[PDB]
C-alpha cells in the first residue's frame, strides 16, 4: 500500500479545496478572457501580458501585478486541460507561457448563432441559488425544501419578486435551450416529418415551434402557456399563441412537444398531466418528451446526470430526476401502450409515448 | 468528430455544475455520513435506510423522505469513487444498493490520532471565505486584494474581531497541521539528530516542538510567537515559550524550524526575515523550511498546488507560492550558501538551508 499512501493523500488534498476550481472558471467567463484569447485568429497563443492589455480596463492604470494575477489564473485553467499552454523559447514571468483555447473552453466562447453555455454558469453560481446549499443538514435532518427553508416562498414565485434574478434565470435558460435545440434540429431525428398539427406545452416566446416550422413549414403550431407568460409573446406567422393552465387542459393537435418539464414536478402531477395530454389527442397520438434518464447503478459514465440531479433537489424539491422503467410505469399508468428511445441528443434522449 | 463533439459536451457539462460535489461532500461530512458507514467495521456496506436510522437527529422523526434525499447525495458521492456502491441480491428504493467507504474518504473520517481533512473542507467553505470570490472581477480589473475590498480590514486581524471564524480557523489549522506532523514524524528525516537547541519560528501552541522532544528527549526547544498569542501557550517542560516580533530579532539557537511561514508574506518581507534569522544562527546552523514547490510548467500532475495557490492568492495577497528557483535566489540574497531538497512528506517538500 505504499504506492495508495500517497496517491490517496494527493486526491483527498485536491478534494478538499475542489471549490477553487468553478469560482476561478466564472471569473474567466466574466473577465471574458476566453474572448480575447479566441479573437485573435485559430490556433492562437496569447501571453498574459496582452490578455492584460486588450482587458476592458475601465481604470486607465490597472495595478502592475495584473498580468500576474491573470497567468496565476491561467496557469490552473490549463492544469485541468481547459486551456493548452507552451513555452516560449526567449524579461519578465509574462514573457514565459503562452496559452491556447481547447475545444473543451470553446463551448463557452459564444458560438455562430452567439449561444454558449457560460450564462448556465452564472445562473448556477449566483448568490440566490448558492445561498440554498447552506440549508441542506436541516434540510435532510428536519425535511421540506432547502430553498423554502430560507426564502419561504416557492420558487416558482420567486422570480416575480426579485429584477435581477429575473434576467438571469431567463438568460441561461435561453441559451441552453438553444444549445440542444440547434443539434436537435440538426439531428437525423424524423418523428416530425409525419406531425400535421403539434402543440407545444410550456414553450415560452415560441423559439422551439420557430425552428420546427423553420425546417417544416406545413407544420401548423401552437404554443400553449400561462396567460403570465403570454403576454411577452412575439408574433410571428403561422405561430399561434394559446394561455392557459397545463393541469386543466391542453390544446387539441396530432401531437404533443415537451421539453424537461415531467422533472420539474412530483410523482403525481405527472399523471395528471400525462392524462390531460391523452384526453386532448385524438385516435391516432404520440408524445416527443426530450428527457434526461438516470443510469440505475453509479459509473463513471453518468457523472454529468448526478451532478445536476442534485442540483433539482435544493432548488424544487417537488421535482426530481427518473429512469426509463419510472417512465413507462407512468406511461402505462396513463393508458399509452408504450415508450420508444429514438436517438441521444447532447446527452438527452428522445423518447416517443405512443397511444 | 462525433467522438470528440459528444465527449467534449459531455464535459463541458459536467464542468457547468463543478459546485454541486464539493457543495454535496461539505454536507455529507457534516452530517456525519462518513462516521456511521465506517462505525459498523470494516467492510460495512451499509444501506441507506441504516444510515438515515441513526442519524443524530434535532427532533423526535425525521422526515418520512429522508432515506430518499441519502440515497440521492450517496449515489453522487459513489460516482465519483469516493464510495463503492453495489446491488443488494435479491422493496423500498433505499433497499436497493449498499455504500461502503473508498481509502479516498477515510481521510476524512477521524483517524487514530483524532484528526481528519474535514475542518478545512469547512474552514474553506466558510461563509466569510466564500465572500471573497465574488470580488475577484473586481480585483483584477482595479487591484486590490479581494477579501479587504469586502471586509475593508486586513485578513490578519479579522480573526480578532468573529468569534466563530477565529474557532473555525483554529480547529482546521491545528488538524490540518497534526496530519503532517505525524505523517513526517514517522518518516526517514534524520536532521533533527544533530540539533542542540532548536527554535521554531510561530509555533502556536507547541505541538511541532512537542513532538519534536517526544521523539528526540536531548533537543532544547524554543517557541517563538507573538506577545498576543503565547499567552495562551500550555506550559510544557522543555518548551521556552518567548513572546516577540519575528521582523525584530529571532532567540539564538543551532536550528530554526518553520512550516509554511515563507509563503504568507511577500518578497521583501520574507527577505527580511531570513537576515534577521541569518543573525542568529551560530558560524554553522541550519534552516528547515517545509513548504510547497511550484512545478515550472502547469502539468496535469500537480492540481492541488494550483488550486491552493489561487486559494491563498484570494484571501492574503500580500502573498503568494514560489518556485524552486525563487527560493534559492532569496536564500543567497540573504547570504546563505545553498539549500538542499530532502525529501517529499505529504506532497510538502523538507528545504534544508545551510549558512
Amino acid at each position: 500500500a505504499e504506492e495508495e499512501e500517497l496517491c490517496s493523500y494527493s486526491n483527498a488534498i485536491e478534494l478538499a479545496f475542489s471549490v477553487v476550481l468553478p469560482m476561478v472558471m466564472k471569473a474567466a467567463v466574466e473577465l471574458q478572457v476566453l474572448d480575447i484569447i479566441a479573437k485573435a485568429g485559430p490556433r492562437a497563443q496569447l501571453s498574459p501580458s496582452q490578455i492584460a492589455s486588450q482587458l476592458p480596463a475601465a481604470a486607465l492604470r490597472c495595478s502592475p501585478d495584473a498580468p500576474k494575477m491573470l497567468d496565476r489564473m491561467l496557469c490552473l485553467l490549463a492544469s485541468h486541460s481547459i486551456l493548452t499552454c507552451s513555452a516560449v523559447d526567449f524579461a519578465a514571468l509574462e514573457d514565459k507561457r503562452l496559452y491556447g483555447l481547447t475545444p473543451l473552453a470553446k463551448y463557452f466562447v459564444p458560438n455562430q448563432d452567439g449561444v454558449s453555455l457560460g450564462p448556465l454558469m452564472c445562473l448556477v453560481q449566483d448568490k440566490v441559488c448558492m445561498k440554498s446549499w447552506y440549508e441542506l443538514k436541516g434540510a435532510v435532518l428536519e425535511g421540506g425544501v432547502p430553498f423554502m427553508r430560507v426564502y419561504g416562498v416557492e420558487s416558482f414565485d420567486y422570480p416575480g419578486t426579485d429584477p435581477r434574478f429575473n434576467e438571469v434565470l431567463n438568460n441561461a435558460m435561453v441559451n441552453y435551450s438553444t444549445i440542444f435545440l440547434k443539434k436537435l434540429m440538426q439531428s437525423s431525428y424524423n418523428g416530425f416529418e409525419q406531425v400535421e398539427t403539434l402543440v407545444d406545452v410550456g414553450g415560452g416566446l415560441g423559439v422551439a415551434l420557430e425552428l420546427i416550422t423553420s425546417k417544416y413549414p406545413h407544420i401548423k403550431a401552437i404554443n400553449f402557456d400561462l396567460p403570465h407568460v403570454i403576454k411577452h409573446a412575439k408574433p410571428y406567422p403561422g405561430l399561434e399563441h394559446v394561455g392557459g393552465d397545463m393541469f386543466e387542459s391542453v390544446p387539441k393537435g396530432d401531437a404533443i412537444f415537451m421539453k424537461g418539464v415531467l422533472h420539474d414536478w412530483s410523482d403525481d402531477l405527472c399523471l395528471k398531466l400525462l392524462k390531460n395530454c391523452y384526453k386532448a389527442l385524438p385516435d391516432n397520438g404520440k408524445i416527443i418528451a426530450v428527457e434526461r434518464i438516470l443510469p440505475e447503478m453509479p459509473n463513471s459514465a453518468g457523472k454529468g446526470i448526478f451532478l445536476m440531479d442534485l442540483q433539482m433537489m435544493t432548488h424544487h424539491l417537488g421535482g426530481r430526476e427518473r429512469t426509463q422503467q419510472e417512465y413507462f410505469d407512468l406511461a402505462i399508468s396513463a393508458g399509452f401502450s408504450g415508450i420508444r428511445l429514438e436517438c441521444l441528443v447532447c446527452n438527452l434522449w428522445v423518447i416517443e409515448l405512443y397511444k
